């Protein structure tokens, strides 16, 4: 079962009984369809990458620099077989943005919900249900491994908040370094974040100097409205994108459909995606799709003009001749003035800051490593052998301190968290793209918009900010900007007993230790993981752990970072 009333003119209707107004967190289309995918990870040394430049190593999903798309319809069940044929590295496949409702075992977080799949052809078949529709991506959680090429896309078909004719498809944008993920982890352990060596466009790159590589083409059909699925799968860079000659109508933020909001330029934090509509009401010519940067505290590239080519049907095979206008500095901040079509509502008029709901982000500049990120006084450092689920599926509640477990006992109530971005640090404060596993959150509010490099600090003040907090259907998504030198307020509803990572999606920072682990409804969760139903999941879990704990001691390399 796919659509039965989903047409160019009526995108809001999907099938009888489901549409763009249907609360997807309650009613899910029962389609008796399952879809299977296979993903095979290989490793390649001394390889020639997208832009002709030698890469000392890369790790590829299905022999390409970018993994395939996991496609399916809202409601279908999904089984994805990850085969790890890497030489030495373990792996954890995470399905970013998936709610994993009551399905923690398949989240894909090593040391948290699973043991890493061993190299040399060890595997696991991840099973899960599409209880959402929209655009996302998947990627390794095994250290910074995805920055080596272990990344890919998701696209579950569903309704839309705005009609359109063509659906171009996913459009992954991802920063590109000639250095390897492990060299960059080692580099940033005592150096600031480097710029990218290039930007990829849906799995392609063109070199600034040698003019090698190639421009990526997107074709437009004069007049017809198109839908573009933009993903930022980077490890660091936050992209400002724009299309010369055209505006872009937002109709989805992350896995959440939203009321049509048109923009001229759009800011993409790491992990964020947006679904824009593009009306091709322009002259049959060629138009730059530009990548630009704001404050360098959230990225830059050695490629000063990365772009792709959007071409009208009938247009020649020339290049765009209009270099476009100047793009405004989005100051390392994603826009919040977006209205979800399915509405939510939390009380905000009652928020009172205290230890039990406040997460303090800090950078310990000490020694070995020089740069270390900590939350609430602790750097997270999971154990690839003994995952939190283990402590849960047994009586042991003696979790290690470095697992930074934040327990939440509230049963299906709203829960408020104020993240503070190192406010007493006079020397530095960086923007962080915060991501929650297992939930979408409402973005209740954040400190006043600032230019990061101006160093303007903001601590939470009840007298100024409570009037600015929004509890009546804010933006809700899985990624949002913690402001530089500021603070962010968030809420999710503990409706999914599990252990959920809450971390920074900058590979360098989360390797540095910038994460906590929400142990949500441990009582309910244990009963779940142990129930008859889960036998096949718990047994697989237990199985992949056995082969990893056995392999581990044969590994020639140590664990250099937190593991995440
Ligand atoms: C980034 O790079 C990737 C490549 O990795 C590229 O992805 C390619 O994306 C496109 C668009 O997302 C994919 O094209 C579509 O495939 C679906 C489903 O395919 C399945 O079914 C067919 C049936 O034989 C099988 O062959 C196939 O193997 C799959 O099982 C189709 O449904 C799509 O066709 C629809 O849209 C087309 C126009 O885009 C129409 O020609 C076609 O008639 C269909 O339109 C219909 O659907 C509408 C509903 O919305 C309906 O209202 C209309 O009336 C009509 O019924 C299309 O073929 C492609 O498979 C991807 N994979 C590749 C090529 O590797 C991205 O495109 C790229 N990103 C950008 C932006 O460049
Ligand atoms: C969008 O990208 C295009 C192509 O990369 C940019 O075109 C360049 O413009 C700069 C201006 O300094 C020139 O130095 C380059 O020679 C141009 N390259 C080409 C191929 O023409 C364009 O500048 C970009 N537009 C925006 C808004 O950033
Ligand atoms: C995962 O694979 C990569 C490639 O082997 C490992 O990175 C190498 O590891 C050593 C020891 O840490 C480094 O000194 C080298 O710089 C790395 N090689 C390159 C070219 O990047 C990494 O250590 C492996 N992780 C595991 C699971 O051991
Ligand atoms: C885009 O078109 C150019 C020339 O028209 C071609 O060289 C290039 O390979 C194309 N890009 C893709 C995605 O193949
Ligand atoms: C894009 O929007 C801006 C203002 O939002 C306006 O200047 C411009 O005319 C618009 N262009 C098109 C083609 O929609
Ligand atoms: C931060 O740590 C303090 C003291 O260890 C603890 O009381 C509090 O619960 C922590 N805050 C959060 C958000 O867990
Ligand atoms: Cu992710
Ligand atoms: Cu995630
Ligand atoms: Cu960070
Ligand atoms: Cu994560």
């Amino acid at each position: 079962s796919g659509p039965t009333c989903n047409t160019p003119s009526n995108r809001a209707c999907w099938t009888n009984g489901f549409d763009i107004n249907t609360d997807y967190e309650v009613s899910t289309p029962n389609t008796g369809r399952t879809v299977a995918y296979q993903l095979t990870l290989t490793e390649k040394e001394n390889w020639i990458g997208p832009d002709g430049v030698l890469k000392n190593v890369v790790m590829l999903v299905n022999d390409k620099i970018i993994g395939p798309t996991i496609r399916a319809n809202w409601g279908d069940n999904i089984e994805v077989t990850v085969i790890n044929n890497l030489k030495t590295n373990g792996t954890s496949m995470h399905w970013h943005g998936l709610r994993q409702l009551g399905n923690v075992f398949n989240d894909g977080a090593n040391g948290v919900t699973e043991c890493p799949i061993p190299p040399k052809g060890g595997r696991k078949t991840y099973k899960f249900r599409a209880t959402q529709y929209g655009t996302s991506w998947y990627h390794s959680h095994f250290s910074a491994q995805y920055g080596n090429g272990v990344v890919g896309t998701i696209q579950i078909d569903g309704p839309a908040s705005l009609p359109y004719d063509i659906d171009l498809g996913v459009f992954p944008l991802m920063d590109y370094y000639y250095r390897s993920a492990d060299e960059l982890v080692h580099f940033t352990q005592s150096n600031g974040a480097p710029p990218s060596d290039n930007v990829l466009f849906n799995g392609t790159a063109r070199h600034p100097e040698t003019g090698a590589g190639q421009w990526y083409n997107v074709t437009l059909t004069p007049g017809k409205r198109h839908r573009l699925r933009i993903i930022n799968t980077s490890t660091d860079n936050h992209f400002q994108v724009s299309l010369v000659g055209h505006n872009m109508t937002v109709i989805a933020t992350d896995m959440v459909p939203v009321n049509a909001f048109t923009v001229s330029s759009l800011f993409l934090a790491v992990g964020q995606r947006y679904d824009v509509t593009i009306d091709a009401n322009s002259p049959v010519g060629n138009y730059w799709f530009n990548v630009t940067f704001g404050d360098g505290l959230c990225g830059s590239s050695n490629n000063k003009f990365p772009a792709a080519i959007f071409r009208y049907q009938g247009a020649p095979a020339t290049l765009p001749t209009d270099q476009g206008l100047p793009v405004p500095n989005h100051m390392c901040l994603d826009n919040l003035n977006l209205t979800p079509v399915v509405t939510r509502s939390a009380p905000v008029n009652n928020f009172v800051k205290r230890p039990s709901n406040t997460l303090g982000v800090t950078l310990d500049i000490g020694g070995t490593p020089l740069f270390v990120w900590k939350v609430n006084g602790s750097a997270i450092n999971v154990d690839w052998g003994k995952p939190i689920l283990d402590y849960v599926m047994s009586g042991n509640t003696s979790y290690p301190v470095s697992d930074n477990i934040v327990q939440v006992d509230a049963v299906d109530q709203w829960t408020y968290w104020l993240i503070e971005n190192d406010p007493t640090n006079p020397i530095v404060s960086l923007p962080h793209p915060m991501h929650l596993h297992g939930h979408d959150f409402l973005v209740l509010g954040r400190s006043p918009d600032e230019l990061p490099s101006a160093g303007v600090r903001h601590i939470f003040d009840p007298a100024k900010d409570l009037p600015r907090l929004k509890g009546n259907n804010p933006v809700r998504r899985d990624v949002t900007m913690l402001p530089a030198g500021g603070w962010l307020l968030l809420a999710f509803k503990t409706d999914n007993p599990g252990a959920w990572l809450f971390h920074c999606h900058i590979a360098w920072h989360v390797s540095g230790g910038l994460s906590v682990d929400f142990l949500e409804r441990p009582n309910d969760l244990r009963t779940q993981l142990n129930s008859n139903a889960k036998r096949a999941d718990r047994d697989d879990f237990n199985r992949v752990c056995r082969e990893w704990n056995a392999y581990w001691p044969t590994n020639p390399f140590p664990k250099i970072d937190s593991g995440l």
